[PDB]
């Protein structure tokens, strides 16, 4: 038989290991020849594996690279302008790679050029609440200062935006061992911790879903009209550079001015963590000087798009996609995910060669330039938006398969909760101590739902990965799953070697998953989801699960507003319409579910399949969210404070955020009311897509 | 048999006459009790006729009404402030209606209040080119003047916008006999001409597709958040009032200053048509004074929505809609169309009672508040946009069935050209001299295509009627057909009694269509179109017809640009991408057509039906046109100079318009290039929806 079990059993840990090794021997930086060569390799192999068609889709997008003959670095400069300390020009390469060429040195992609000199202010994680603390509570002024911030907690681009709006003239990002050195584990190469010379690369854009900075709304094809750099989307206005904790210690050790306001501001270095501004008495005349010379350059990128045509519904697309480009070797990010996709394609192709075809079309994607702001997935979705809007069933992401080895981590639309629960109950746990138990059982035990006993946690989708255009722009049901760590407060901070030269094949094979069993488990979850979506007669979505969360989000946003009872009285701020719509959705979804169970009629089936496919679509508002036109989903958006985090009822959330500080409360509460109306309306309209059609 | 002929033969001229009489005995002004009562009547009758469900959909929208105890009027005022001449407070009522209550006096709906006094400037039709002539050629300055303009040629709201931007402090609109009195015909009640006391009502908004001024993007339901009046969409900033030609003669006769620049500026009144400013020597100290006291008021409106559920594809909607509200009696506009819809519903209901159901669902609509800016259709489409976007096959409009008795007038998407040609070849001509000939034959003879011998003219869709939200916002294939006059240069000017108290049942029965044969012919065209759309196994759209027009529009826009060869050289302005996309569309459409002919498989059929349904959808750009977010179709939009006129490649057209006058040619030609890119991209993307799906 050619069923899900046949598919799943064909998947091999040994193959995932071979592919991971193959993808991580040299760097695959977006826009470089090495990454174009790997694209052509994957294209050839997917053809060999059996896909019907496999094409490269290329675009010319704005990328950013250091100047090879004019290196970026930071100094402490004394009174006469002598540079008395310089940060490192490169990370010491790991064992056996010390002769590898084309390792991009640490830099912040899309930083402008500059050589700002000034006094340091330490801003903790550079979160919105950290700047509130500095400015409002401590009366410390960042204007014209160079800010130094530790990585962690939120996307680095949010830190840079926050620093810019505080009036900073530069930002230094560093990795504190508090966040990137787990106690009792050794530094790379002898363990998975970050050494003091290690540095996290990464882009610092604030694109809000736009894709290539120069072509928002339209694919960056051969005839594209491009904005001028001054009108580009999302570029930072101040120089930015990342450093390791040996270098950070040198910049922080001399810091004076105010003490840290409390212990949540102190990392693990042997320094005071004084906020500044500037250095203590002896060194009061020394300054910090950045030297940034990176350039932004329009550069060709390449997505690989493979098609396995559906036997029955070829015009319905289930998409498995993840990126290929890496900062350096990409041993975890992304090749641990790319190797899983490769093995999934191989397994599906094995069935296809024996005469099987899925019910619906499956599209497989190897995206490029993800690290530079989700550019390859976004430009391709811009190009194909009409096809995706009317035909897209679901998008399953496939970046890093592991970021730890503790338990499963799933983020997805409520429409996929039931699918995930059911599939994980049928898969074996790879975990020690759970042998012969289901993955559902180990996951639920290790990651309990905060709301329901006997259920696992499933998180909301925000952004920071390639599902963003499909979910938040186009409203296609999306999901992701990976293995993760225990480390709760590190959720958005990355594993220690994230985006460093030390993230290698050996890191994975020695320290994360020597048997490739966690990789195989993730291949089973991702491939199992794709299989069910592409093959189930009735699409495997449960609208009632959306009803349950919508009530939870409505309770939560109302609870936020209810911290301001006098203003809700004054301005007549009612959530009644939103609860009404949520009640209606619950009622209608229950009735639709009964019909879906109670309905030989392919037109009624597909009618119902279309109602299921278009339900996520119905949460899209064509006018988008305020000042974020490419975030169009009304129930979820990336947090305006942290792109990695999903926020629910984002339009109402942002209207309420820090509202007590607004100068015109009438206007501010009027906008809360407007957002309640938009949310109630959209929930009701989505409900009505599930009513009988005529 | 229950085929199209059964449907068509059931339609009766006598029934259309009875319904027209029934709908035109009292005024049915939007927002009044009389119009709510007529809504309830139609709802009851459509239920009796056999529809499955018939509901009222109500909204609370901004309307505008004169003050009953403080009448609007215009004066000539002498030096001491004596009002020496006053315009009329009402139109003399026609025979037998002189005791009818609730006839709204002539006014310009949505005028602000004011009593501006000043010198007159005569601006011809107040078109963009008329203001260019005044300001650029004649050096006449309208700033702080009261402008007087003749109705005709363009939508009145465009005139008011043009006057406002010229700095006018008020606008007087009047009906010149040149445009509203056909030579050799008598004035109402003895003929169909406009008497000197007759006045054309009408709104003067510039909504650009927004719908209710207070709720753009969202339905004006019970919990809607409304903009404040100062942020409302489309309201004029200066007072405006309409008058008849007896009153106009009194205001124009004393005009001095400059002579009319040429004869195209002279109407038929026995006056010089001097442009002003102000009056000739003797009267130089007299001024014109307006008194406008109308108020804008949020008011409930009611659409009637009838459903005839499809037997096979209930989730595919074919919509026949037209408005019910009138300025006064609505003898032509809209009740000549509403009576036709009523008879169509009755005929379909007759088949339904004998056990027939159409293949797809047919929705019938009686829209409200059309006269106040397409408010009822727009608010309902805002409410139901998700259903319409994913399920809407086609929209057929049904306003005035006659505006003359000469020949057919059809405006529609190219996707319906073949359907119209085929249906009209099967219908009998009602025309004298064409007895026993097809409607196709009489129409093609009387209205020859400017491009093709042996073909009739079919015009583009702009706006000024209820199809606007469906076509230009949502991208649902739309069409309209009516009987019209010969009068070429009067195309956008209306028939003489348009929006006057004289537009009555008797006007129609005595002077337009005493046998109701033109009404019946239009009922056959509209009902025949709906029948084929709702019943044909393959949707009756021909994508190759879009390919042919896209080439014609590309040639036309290129020809406009090519008036500026030096700038196209300087700024490297190429149309190559747009012609490429049009060539690709032509190639792909030809291949799709072959498959549609060459393809027992309901999934392939519906796949293909979906490709046909979503083709118009593919011309929608979710970012909309520049500064007109609710005009989203890239191939067609309402002309920015005349809402009634369709413009092709509007984004490129508007970027080129008057470009030689722009201060920064680099920027202006850059925007032309941007619009060429958007157009090429959208044409290519629409083409790709017709490629094989996988
Ligand atoms: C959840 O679904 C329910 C349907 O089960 C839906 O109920 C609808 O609620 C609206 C708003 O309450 C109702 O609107 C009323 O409609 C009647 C006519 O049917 C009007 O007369 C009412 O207006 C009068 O009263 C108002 C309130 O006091 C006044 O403001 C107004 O000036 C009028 O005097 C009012 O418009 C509607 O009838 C029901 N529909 C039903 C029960 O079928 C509810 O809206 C849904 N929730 C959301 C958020 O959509
Ligand atoms: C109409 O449909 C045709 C398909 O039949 C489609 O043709 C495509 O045109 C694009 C643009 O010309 C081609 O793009 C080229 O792709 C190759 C790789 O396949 C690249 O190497 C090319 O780039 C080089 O040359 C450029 C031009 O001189 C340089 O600017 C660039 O720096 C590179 O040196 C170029 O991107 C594409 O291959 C074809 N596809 C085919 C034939 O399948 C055409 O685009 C459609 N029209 C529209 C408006 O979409
Ligand atoms: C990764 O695997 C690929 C595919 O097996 C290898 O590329 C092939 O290598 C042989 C030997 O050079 C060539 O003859 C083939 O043409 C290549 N096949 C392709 C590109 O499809 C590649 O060598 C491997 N890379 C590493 C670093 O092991
Ligand atoms: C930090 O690096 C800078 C730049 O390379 C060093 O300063 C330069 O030193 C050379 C050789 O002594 C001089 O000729 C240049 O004029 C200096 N350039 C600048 C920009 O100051 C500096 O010596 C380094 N500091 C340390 C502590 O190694
Ligand atoms: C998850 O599996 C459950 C248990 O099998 C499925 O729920 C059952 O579905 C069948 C088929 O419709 C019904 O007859 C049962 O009554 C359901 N049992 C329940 C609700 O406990 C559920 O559909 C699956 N979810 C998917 C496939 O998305
Ligand atoms: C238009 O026709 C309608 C429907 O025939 C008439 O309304 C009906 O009139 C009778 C007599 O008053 C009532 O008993 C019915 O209840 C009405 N039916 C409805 C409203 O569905 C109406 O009188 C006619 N109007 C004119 C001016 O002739
Ligand atoms: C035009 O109408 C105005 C307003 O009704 C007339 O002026 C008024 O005349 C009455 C009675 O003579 C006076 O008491 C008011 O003071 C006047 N009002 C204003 C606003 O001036 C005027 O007589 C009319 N002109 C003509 C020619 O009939
Ligand atoms: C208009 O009618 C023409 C003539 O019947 C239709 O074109 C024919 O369609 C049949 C059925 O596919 C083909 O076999 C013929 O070859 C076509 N004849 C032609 C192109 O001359 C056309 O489809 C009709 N248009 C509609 C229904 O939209
Ligand atoms: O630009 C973006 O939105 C994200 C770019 C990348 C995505 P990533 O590949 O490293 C994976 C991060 C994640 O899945 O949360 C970054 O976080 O630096
Ligand atoms: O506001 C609008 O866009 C049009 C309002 C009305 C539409 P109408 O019913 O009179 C018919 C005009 C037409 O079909 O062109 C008007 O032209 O005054
Ligand atoms: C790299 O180094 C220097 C900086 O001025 C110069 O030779 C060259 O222009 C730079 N390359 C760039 C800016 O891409
Ligand atoms: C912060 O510092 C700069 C000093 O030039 C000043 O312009 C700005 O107003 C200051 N802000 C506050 C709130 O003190
Ligand atoms: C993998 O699992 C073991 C068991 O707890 C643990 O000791 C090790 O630290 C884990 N590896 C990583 C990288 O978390
Ligand atoms: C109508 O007439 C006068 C104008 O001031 C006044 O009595 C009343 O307020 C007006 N009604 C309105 C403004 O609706
Ligand atoms: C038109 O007239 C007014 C007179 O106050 C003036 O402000 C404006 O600049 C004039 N425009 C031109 C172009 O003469
Ligand atoms: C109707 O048709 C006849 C024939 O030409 C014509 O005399 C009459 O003017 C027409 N009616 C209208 C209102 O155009
Ligand atoms: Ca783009
Ligand atoms: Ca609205
Ligand atoms: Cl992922
Ligand atoms: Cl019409
Ligand atoms: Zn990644
Ligand atoms: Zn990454
Ligand atoms: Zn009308
Ligand atoms: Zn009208």
């Amino acid at each position: 038989k050619h069923n899900m079990k046949a598919f799943l059993d064909e998947l091999k840990a040994e193959n995932i290991k071979k592919f991971l090794y193959n993808f991580t021997q040299i760097p695959h930086l977006a826009g470089t020849e090495q990454n174009f060569q790997l694209a052509k390799q994957i294209q050839s192999q997917w053809k060999e594996f059996g896909l019907d068609s496999v094409e490269l889709a290329h675009y010319d997008v704005l990328l950013s690279y250091p100047n090879k003959t004019h290196p970026n670095y930071i100094s402490i400069i004394n009174e006469d302008g002598n540079e008395i300390f310089n940060t490192s020009l490169f990370e010491p390469p790991p064992p056996g790679y010390e002769n590898v060429s084309d390792i991009v040195p640490p830099f912040s992609a899309f930083s402008p050029q500059g050589m700002p000199e000034g006094d340091l202010v330490y801003v903790n994680y550079a979160r919105t609440e950290d700047f509130f603390k500095l400015e409002r509570d401590m009366k410390i002024n960042c204007s014209g200062k160079i800010v130094i911030a530790r990585y962690g907690k939120v996307f680095r681009g949010n830190k840079v935006k926050n620093a810019q709006l505080a009036g900073a003239k530069g930002v230094i990002l560093y990795s504190d061992p508090a966040d990137y050195f787990a106690p009792g584990v050794k530094s790379y190469p002898d363990g998975w911790n970050l050494p003091g010379g290690g540095v996290q690369r990464g882009n610092i854009l604030n694109l809000n879903g736009a894709g290539d900075p120069l072509t928002p709304g339209y694919p960056a094809n051969e005839y594209a009209y491009r904005r001028g750099i001054a009108e580009a989307v999302g570029l930072p206005s101040i120089p930015v550079h990342p450093i390791g904790y040996y270098d950070a210690q040198k910049l922080l050790e001399k810091m004076g001015g105010s003490a840290p306001p409390d212990s949540s501001w102190r990392g693990s270095l042997k320094v005071p963590y004084n906020v500044g501004p500037g250095f203590t008495g002896n060194f009061s005349t020394q300054k910090v000087k950045m030297h940034i010379h990176s350039t932004n350059e329009v550069t060709r990128i390449y997505n690989v798009i493979g098609t396995l045509r559906g036997a029955v519904e070829p015009d319905r697309y289930v998409i498995l996609g993840g990126h290929r480009d890496s900062w350096v070797f990409g041993g975890i990010d992304p090749q641990s995910g790319a190797a899983v996709v490769h093995e999934i394609v191989r397994s599906f192709g094995t069935l296809k060669k024996e005469g099987w075809r899925p019910r619906r079309t499956i599209l497989f994607a190897s995206w490029d330039a993800e690290e530079f702001g989700l550019l390859g997935s976004t430009e391709w979705a811009e190009e194909n938006s009409r096809l995706l809007q009317e035909r897209g069933v679901a998008y399953i992401n496939a970046d890093s398969s592991i970021e730890g080895n503790y338990t499963l981590r799933v983020d997805c639309t409520p429409l996929m909760y039931s699918l995930v629960h059911n599939l994980t109950k049928e898969l074996k746990s790879p975990d020690e101590g759970f042998e012969g138990k289901s993955l559902y059982e180990s996951w639920t035990k290790k990651s309990p739902s905060p709301e329901f006993s006997g259920m696992p946690r499933i998180s909301k989708l925000g952004s920071g990965n390639d599902f963003e255009v499909f979910f938040q722009r186009l409203g296609i049901a999306s999901g992701r799953a990976r293995y993760t760590k225990n480390w709760e407060t590190n959720k958005f901070s990355g594993y220690p070697l994230y985006h460093s030269v030390y993230e290698t094949y050996e890191l994975v094979e020695k320290f994360y998953d020597p048997m490739f069993k966690y990789h195989l488990t993730v291949a089973q979850v991702r491939g199992g989801m794709v299989f069910e979506l592409a093959n189930s007669i009735v699409l495997p979505f449960d609208c009632r699960d959306y009803a349950v969360v919508l009530r939870k989000y409505a309770d939560k946003i109302y609870s936020i507003s209810m911290k301001h009872p006098q203003e809700m009285k004054t301005y007549s701020v009612s959530f009644d319409s939103l609860f009404s719509a949520v009640k209606n959705f619950t009622e209608i979804a229950s009735k639709f579910s009964e019909r879906l169970q109670d309905f030989s009629n392919p037109i009624v089936l597909r009618m119902m399949n279309d109602q299921l496919m278009f339900l996520e679509r119905a949460f899209i508002d064509p006018l988008g969210l305020p000042d974020r036109p490419f975030y169009r989903h009304v129930i979820y958006a990336p947090s305006s404070h942290n792109k990695y985090a999903g926020e629910s009822f984002p339009g109402i959330y942002d209207a309420l955020f820090d509202i007590e500080s607004k100068v015109d409360p009438s206007k501010a509460w009027g906008e809360v009311k407007r957002q309640i109306y938009v949310a109630a309306f959209t929930v009701q309209a989505a409900a009505e897509t599930l009513s009988e059609v005529a």
